[PDB]
């Protein structure tokens, strides 16, 4: 029997989600199980759980982000630069690898989208505009990003059947950690400014591993190691949402634990 919207709201309430909360979900729909009206059922339950004064923030990125196509170049290669589509935030599909739920979140009426094509965030609620802008190239997940403002607003990280590697907010801890040898990457993204495509090339922290030892793809990254150490030492509300076991994490607390985790293991 498919999970109903009211059943999920009760589960989210037991987990600790309150009206007015600012929640960042990381979801595995296969772990949730069949829903009454598909993935939209979970989206409706999330929005009812946070209430009218609450907010939902999701890292949705972009299905056609030219990350690897421009990685390590001073400029987009000629073939990429001429024909690649401009990132239209209100029309660009989410990256499917980060969760099929995000395309349902992105297309919810009233949802806002940040202008960073690769690190694009989706936000629903009264603070959606403040969350999504600004989001410049070179500030993907650190200060001045939607993650930073999410951390300054008592945000809660809701992992629904997702592994510890999914804690995207921990990339802020990597960005501000005062450690030596931090990895950086250079890529180019096509922005849509006033109907005109504008290519922007920037450098930023490597979101696939802040240090070399955490960047092997086979391959637990710094996000997974920090989250597992945190979840092993911290009392976190855990319970079912649908068929998936879930956690409601204090975003500012795990990011503070992440900065201390990195700076305790690597010199300045
Ligand atoms: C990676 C991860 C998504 C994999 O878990 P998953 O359940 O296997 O993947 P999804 O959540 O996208 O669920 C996919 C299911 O929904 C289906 N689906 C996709 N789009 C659909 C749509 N429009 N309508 C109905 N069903 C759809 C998929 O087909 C699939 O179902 P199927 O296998 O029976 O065909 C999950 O483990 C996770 O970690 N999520 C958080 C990731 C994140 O936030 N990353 C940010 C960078 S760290
Ligand atoms: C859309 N373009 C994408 C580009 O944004 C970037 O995506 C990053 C992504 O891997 C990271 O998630 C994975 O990390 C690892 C191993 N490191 C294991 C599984 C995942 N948790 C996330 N933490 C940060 C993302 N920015 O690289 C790939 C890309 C497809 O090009």
């Amino acid at each position: 029997t498919p999970w109903s919207k009211s059943e999920l709201v009760r589960q989210l309430r037991d987990l600790g989600v309150r009206s007015g909360d600012m929640v960042m979900p990381h979801v595995s729909l296969r772990a949730v199980g069949p829903l009454a009206d598909g993935p939209q059922t979970l989206v409706d339950a999330l929005i009812e759980a946070v209430g009218p004064t609450g907010n939902i923030l999701a890292f949705v990125s972009w299905r056609d982000s030219p990350y690897e196509q421009t990685l390590g170049h001073d400029a987009p290669p000629a073939a990429i630069a001429q024909s690649w589509p401009a990132f239209d935030p209100d029309h660009a599909p989410a990256y499917p690898g980060f969760g099929a739920i995000n395309e349902f979140i992105r297309t919810y009426p009233g949802c806002r989208r940040t202008a960073h094509p690769d690190a694009s965030m989706a936000a629903i609620g009264p603070d959606a505009a403040w969350l999504v802008a600004p989001h410049e190239m070179g500030a993907a997940y650190g200060p001045r990003s939607p993650i930073a403002r999410f951390l300054a607003h008592a945000g809660k990280i809701l992992s629904i059947g997702a592994g510890p590697d999914a804690v995207t907010a921990l990339h802020y801890a990597e960005a501000v950690a005062r450690i030596e040898g931090k990895r950086r990457v250079t890529y180019s993204m096509p922005l849509l400014r006033e109907g005109k495509r504008v290519w922007v090339t920037t450098s930023d922290w490597d979101s696939n591993g802040i240090l070399d030892e955490y960047a092997a793809p086979d391959g637990p990254d710094a996000v997974e190691r920090i989250a597992r150490d945190y979840l092993a030492r911290t009392r976190v509300a855990q319970g079912p949402v649908g068929g998936a076991q879930s956690r409601l994490i204090d975003a500012a607390d795990i990011v503070s634990f992440g900065i201390e985790w990195l700076e305790a293991r690597h010199a300045a």
